[PDB]
């Protein structure tokens, strides 16, 4: 298992523009296009992202290319963030993947906000961090997905994804 496989499980793959859990226009493997309520604005962002006139539909290869870029960006955002970097540095390989997942889903800013959980992960207080992470809008709105990342942080294994 790895970050790519992990996020592919969590986000799925759609080749036509769709609405995510929050109602925002997205495509491919969880690639957010825009928060604007306009399909056109979404179509325009899509074209700009792919480099051609798509008409809201892309190929699998195109989807994967956005995905690679998005994962790269997530890692880079973590390493550039003063609050995130130290945490990430302190963690093992499996847990690092969970941190990337959260950033991919909510953005660097969002995750940097989980101050207390972050301190707990840095301290390696797994059970406690898991409890704190659960007290969030994030867990309440997307419980199954959040639970998978939380378990990953708790156990340091891929057990939550084995079967999926
Ligand atoms: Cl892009
Ligand atoms: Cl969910």
């Amino acid at each position: 298992m790895n970050i790519f496989e992990m996020l592919r499980i969590d986000e799925g793959l759609r080749l036509k523009i769709y609405k995510d859990t929050e109602g925002y226009y997205t495509i491919g493997i969880g690639h957010l296009l825009t928060k604007s309520p306009s399909l056109n604005a979404a179509k325009s962002e899509l074209d700009k992202a792919i480099g051609r006139n798509t008409n809201g539909v892309i190929t699998k290869d195109e989807a994967e290319k956005l995905f690679n870029q998005d994962v790269d960006a997530a890692v880079r955002g973590i390493l550039r963030n003063a609050k995130l970097k130290p945490v990430y540095d302190s963690l093992d390989a499996v847990r690092r993947a969970a941190l990337i997942n959260m950033v991919f889903q909510m953005g660097e800013t969002g995750v940097a906000g989980f101050t207390n959980s972050l301190r707990m992960l840095q301290q390696k207080r797994w059970d406690e961090a898991a409890v704190n992470l659960a007290k969030s809008r994030w867990y309440n709105q997307t419980p199954n997905r959040a639970k998978r990342s939380i378990t990953t942080f708790r156990t340091g294994t891929w057990d939550a994804y084995k079967n999926l």
